[PDB]
């Protein structure tokens, strides 16, 4: 059996008191990790390869994530079961190279890792046919699947607490990879297509997006022995919700008392990223990020989002370092003009199976600082039946309440683990 | 470790709209399955024999599943642990090649693969003697346990709502195999005595049904490359809920509101069953069923089922075939002599690992057809409590109800991944 | 992949009637385990040494632990993730032999085997650097975690129901093992240090403990083909609650209503264990327990607790044998006075993987036999509001209730699996 994973576990402290606390600008749709992780989060696959003659096999992969709180041993959990496919590798015979896959996995997905952000990725139940070989390039083709919770009506209501039905969404997704647009430089072209699928007679909210478009390029450039990818991506309507690949063509959403409202997604989102590590001498490697998401909404309550930051790794030996965060966060609301904003600052003393800033195992020794000055909340006070603001960007004092996580500081501190096997 | 299990895992669509929809005849026990099974479901073992001296050994088996529904990656949920069991092979000298295994066990279970039906499987928690070598064929004994959700009164009540303790029940299995009552052909006779076993002091509903008795026999009979099996068993009273070889003798069940109500199973059932496999030249598998299955319950609740359906396989290639499946129910109602039925046609072209109808992994790409007309439902609406038919046979219209799936068409399609290993 | 594990697994039945019922004595942290076991309990570990260079490496370790209650085959579960930790031995070239591992991760646990109690195990989330030659001996130093319920309040109320936030709590421990104090003996001293970690501005109830100290000195001798441990332990306030090495330093507890309520814990605890397993001849392993604990607390609730038993196994062949487990328990109300006693009589037929009453698997068929007499239980009727004994000893027939076990018999019988690989 084949046994590969991720996991990252561990014990912190916090400055000013109890146990660790991790910190991400509101707004933001990341933070930065290092020394800023707070769950034992754990994924355990085991596949095989079922069978082989000459060029042509069957893969069978699966994959069980957990997550725990991390404050005790004994801690139940219900573990997601996320991925249970079969690969057929040259299967096809005037399409060599090629695999057929169906079942629920995990499909090339791009992610920046120092801010764990997934930027394309539309795994989930699923079909396509991977990897033809067009000649400049490789063409890939699948079909994945979600689900919205509600917004869904049964018969036509004006009333929206009638959109309780889930609604699946489908994404059609089309890749055009390693085309070679220069020398060192690699270009992937993608179009998501995806759509709220309605059941024969249901019916969507009035004004629901119902559906939209991803378009993604990636350039992947070669340098000092590391890589550089430079992104661009486009949404529109219903993908910019999710804004990875997935479809939320409902645009019902339901508070934690079961009360539908409508978080209406049409719109469009802009992103465009650049990140990559590249090893600068015998002493240092280092990875970096550069972003600026900007989700315009028909209801204005999108955001204009900013980030940036950098994590220098120095050797010490060829299995010691001393390894730096710095990150900054700036969230705009759209909504208000207000503005909310963070830097961290961390620092840690680690130990890799390697002389690599991608080397795993790793066990860190850390102390993290951040101090922030946010302007603007949502307001989740309420209900969706109460509140009517409920869910929206809202000024930091709004109707004399407190919105935002404010202006302050922290540092924590601890041990951590990471390891993808 | 030794890694073994079963998985299905796909992505499916509806004619009329929103995702794929399987279908079953209300009152059959099965539905047909390729191109309408509806889940993700797998089983993954983990075992290893532990130890071994010569012809001694101690094997140890564990087995956890997962169910989850396919409309997104991230689908949490609450793993059944199954089997947890230790084998002891050739541990008493007199009695060689026998095993003595304890610990929770799938045991000797036999199904119809194609209706995904299983006839004999008394699995649970147990313990037995298996194999013990007769000089005429293999005897085996087992006894094991389940336990209904309540049932039992800690005091003897009036009042079926006090029967809410949970009542193990206990069945004792002998099974006389592996014998030859003619050439090609082998004959296997088994006995199941299930009782529900009371705490001191407990009581189950006065007429409660309380224990019955399952009679098996089994031929199989080699032929065409492939085998046919011939089964005929015969149930009594506590024996005929689960109709498998499971005892349910307290005869109370619940509603969703907690209700009790008086699901009494005293009776008898009446169960011929005929299916296999055969190969047919170089070109062509196909499996078949054919059941006829008669609930007689003294309330007059029972049902008379019969089934018939046929899954030919005409290889292309030693990796790639046409499936076809096509599936008859009728199901009559005890209680008020309606007929539902359905007939099922499924066409899909699929790549195997293997040139048999039997090979795994398999990935399919199917086009599925139903259309069915039922004319008559059980009464599920309202309470045990508002209910007095609560739980039923009722017509179709019943009280100007609907009951039944009606007299309809659907078509689906989608693509699916099989796989035991 | 490397996979270990633990696992138990059985059927039962009782002597009066219904499933197999387990005995414990009220007031006693643990019960005489040989045919006294009621659940399928399992632990399934897969981990894997990642990275090794010369003397260096990188150990990757999982544990994913089941419990069901085995009365059914499939019994849905929430399995709780208690190991995913990295250990680096060797990492650190002057403190050479040395661990150093952050991760969740059972920490050099003792116990004793026969009545399963474990008496030191500060398991959890955590961080240390292991096995430090100080020449003597070894050195080790770890910081784990825990956290209760509630316990703390967000500000200072006078009202206990207002104390129901968590509150971590940290342990700080520091072992000194395998010094020879003489022949065939080993002393190891251990001294551990837990306090409640309050988040900044929160507040625990008054009088709440707080911190407290548990001392162990375990002397390890080498005998008859075996060992015997000699333990001696002193707990401290907000150790004598859970008195294995974690914390409680708020003393807030919560009735089944989520009503708070006052499990002050500020007073002592004194344990003295003797325990150890010798083969003495050819024939015949016994493994035994002897042990006095006093919970001496402040409120007058703590308890007096006496154990003895002998568990003696005599071969009949190397891999056959007829165990016998003999136990004794006498606990006495602090608050009361009072005295609740149980005596347990096991014997079985086993056949082990072994010629050790250490050696696993094991399959076992038993008869046990019990009888108790208990004059005082604890009082949980009513509510943490309603009662105001609310969880306090209490005499058998206070208040005209019924409080303890009564005073009676039974005899239970069955089979089942053990095995730790
Ligand atoms: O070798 C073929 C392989 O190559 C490439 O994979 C590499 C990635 O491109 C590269 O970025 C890197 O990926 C790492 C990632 O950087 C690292 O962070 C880790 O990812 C973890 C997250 O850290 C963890 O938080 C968790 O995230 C969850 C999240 O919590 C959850 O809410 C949801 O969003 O799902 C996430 C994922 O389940 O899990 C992820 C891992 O699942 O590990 C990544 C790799 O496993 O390194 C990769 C090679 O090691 C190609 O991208 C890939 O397609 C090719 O197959
Ligand atoms: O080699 C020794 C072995 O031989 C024989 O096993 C073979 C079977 O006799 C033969 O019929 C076939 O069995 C397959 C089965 O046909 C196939 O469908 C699959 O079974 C799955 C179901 O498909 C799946 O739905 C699921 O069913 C669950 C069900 O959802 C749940 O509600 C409940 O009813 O439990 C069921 C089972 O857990 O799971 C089953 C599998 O558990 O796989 C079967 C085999 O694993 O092929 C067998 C050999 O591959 C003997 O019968 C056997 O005793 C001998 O040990
Ligand atoms: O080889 C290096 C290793 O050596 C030593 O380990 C040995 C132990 O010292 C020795 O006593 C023995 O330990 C056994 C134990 O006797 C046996 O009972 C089993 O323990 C099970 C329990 O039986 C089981 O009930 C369960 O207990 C749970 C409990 O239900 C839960 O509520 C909570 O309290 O956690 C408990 C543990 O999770 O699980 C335990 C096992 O986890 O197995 C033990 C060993 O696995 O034999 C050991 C060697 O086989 C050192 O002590 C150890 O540090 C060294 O690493
Ligand atoms: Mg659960």
């Amino acid at each position: 059996v084949d046994f590969h994973g991720y996991a990252r576990s561990g014990i912190g402290w916090t400055g000013s008191g109890g146990e660790q606390q991790c910190f991400q600008t509101t707004g933001a749709q990341s933070k930065y990790r290092l020394g800023n992780e707070c769950e034992t989060y754990a994924e355990l696959k085991l596949g095989q390869e079922v069978w082989k003659e000459g060029d042509k096999s069957f893969y069978f992969d699966t994959n069980v994530a957990y997550s725990v709180a991390q404050q005790n041993d004994w801690e139940a959990t219900d573990p997601a079961f996320r991925e249970a496919n079969v690969q057929g590798k040259n299967l096809i015979e005037w399409l060599p190279g090629s695999t057929i896959w169906a079942g629920k996995r995990f499909y090339q997905r791009h992610d920046v890792h120092m801010i764990d952000f997934y930027y394309w990725d539309i795994s989930g139940p699923g079909a396509g046919l991977e990897n033809i070989d067009v000649g400049f390039g490789k063409l890939s083709l699948a079909a994945t699947r979600s689900s919205e919770a509600g917004g869904s009506s049964s018969f036509a209501s004006n009333n929206i607490y009638d959109y309780t039905n889930e609604t699946a969404n489908d994404v059609f997704d089309v890749r055009l990879a390693q085309m070679e647009i220069n020398p060192g430089g690699t270009l992937e072209l993608g179009v998501d297509y995806g759509r709220a699928n309605l059941r024969d007679n249901y019916r969507l909210v009035d004004g629901a997006s119902k559906d939209g478009w991803l378009f993604t390029a990636e350039h992947t450039q070669s340098v000092l022995k590391g890589f550089n990818k430079f992104v661009v991506q486009y949404a529109t309507d219903s993908m910019t919700s999710q804004g990875k690949g997935l479809s939320q063509g409902s645009g019902v959403a339901f508070d934690n008392e079961k009360f539908a409202y409508n978080i209406n997604n049409n719109g469009h989102m802009l992103r465009i990223l650049d990140h990559g590590a590249i090893s600068m001498g015998d002493n240092w490697d280092m990875m970096y990020v550069g972003m600026y998401q900007d989700i315009n909404w028909d209801n204005d309550n999108g955001t204009k989002w900013w980030t940036v930051g950098i994590r220098p790794m120095y050797k010490w030996t060829p299995i010691m370092s001393t390894v730096m965060e710095i990150g900054y966060d700036n969230v705009e609301s759209q909504r208000t003009g207000d503005k909310n904003n963070q830097y961290k600052i961390t620092l840690a003393q680690q130990w890799q199976a390697g002389d690599s800033i991608w080397s795993r195992p790793a066990i860190r020794v850390f102390a993290t600082y951040a101090k922030w000055d946010e302007k603007w909340g949502y307001d989740y006070t309420g209900n969706a039946d109460n509140n009517a603001n409920f869910g929206k960007a809202v000024p930091a004092d709004f109707n004399g309440g407190s919105f935002g996580r404010g202006d302050s500081d922290e540092w924590t501190f601890g041990a951590q683990m990471e390891i993808w096997w």
